């Protein structure tokens, strides 16, 4: 599958993921420094039988920004595709929703994009 | 009362979820739309210690659209918050990315919004 | 069917003229201090098979009184009939430094109706 | 500033004029999709902050001209960042006209970055 291992985004974040035989993604999302206070559980899913026509492999995962040290009362989901090869990539778009009151719900969700590489 | 239970979105999809003590979301999703049949595995995360100021509970989950029956070569993530009340609700926005070639990647991702209630609309 | 006054789910008012050349022009009120210019485009020759009419518009949140240094775009479709609607999703980008650009853009949805 | 000819990462051409009143006007030529030139209109912050922040802006293209009509429209929302290599960084939504039953799949999302040099 080529997904299991450590990936790095464009802004100094790191995630270590295991892609299970059944389609499970499990691992940890952290900062470049990697101190315990920056590490969070991740969990998601991927297509364990992708097409063989040159298409990427669809996948997604979630991090809720609570660990044993802090809690931002928020969660990010990344949705994207893995592309293999010597320059392997995971290309994603993300949604970051914070817990808000109803009056503030209109501004609860940020959107962006992350590109992950193995180096 | 809480996240654990059976939920339905505005189109009649069925979201059966368990919120574990450790922050884990597990369960199954059955889609009323798209290249989908029967139940699919979901996993996700939620804030197990939300704020006490009246804010909702942040969460998210993923379905890869492969099961024993079909494989759409795609995955949806829902990102949102649970809001408790007399009519409990989970308000989400979602991204649905298909596996594509590089030339087609620009059109790989749909976006929308789903609202879930424990009462079927 | 697009020209006129529209109201979203949260008390904003959208006053628009749909011109023959595909232009959308008008004002968005989120009174004078709360009124902002809007411009956009719409499909002036939509299908007649039950499909909606695609459209989009932008408001930059500056007027003669205030400036939030931000802009919202709404992308969606007009649906005519007895309960006509404009169903949209939106992106709100603020001007930021590069270090804060990752959190520059909010996303959401607005539904507009011809009655409050 | 914003006025000029820009190119996205896929080779589309964005010819824009930023007027004194906050107006954006011009033409867009897409290197992608069911698309020659199309009219665009939008708005920008004509008095940005003076603290190093970018200039917020957005614009719309309806994909109808004298030669094709895709029954769809794209909005780009983003900010202009000046400097040695000026750049406009955007996220976009592309909505097609659909029936109600197909409305759930009416909107595509992505991100475009524009420079004054072709990719």
């Amino acid at each position: 599958a080529g997904i299991t291992g450590t990936w790095y985004n464009q802004l100094g974040s790191t995630f270590i993921v295991t892609a299970g035989a059944d389609g499970a993604l499990t691992g940890t999302y952290e900062s470049a420094v990697g101190n315990a206070e920056s590490r969070y559980v991740l969990t998601g899913r991927y297509d364990s039988a992708p097409a063989t026509d040159g298409s990427g492999t669809a996948l997604g995962w979630t991090v809720a920004w609570k660990n044993n040290y802090r809690n931002a009362h928020s969660a990010t989901t990344w949705s994207g595709q893995y592309v293999g090869g010597a320059e392997a990539r995971i290309n994603t778009q993300w949604l970051l929703t914070s817990g808000t009151t109803e009056a503030n719900a209109w501004k609860s969700t940020l959107v962006g994009h992350d590109t992950f590489t193995k180096v």
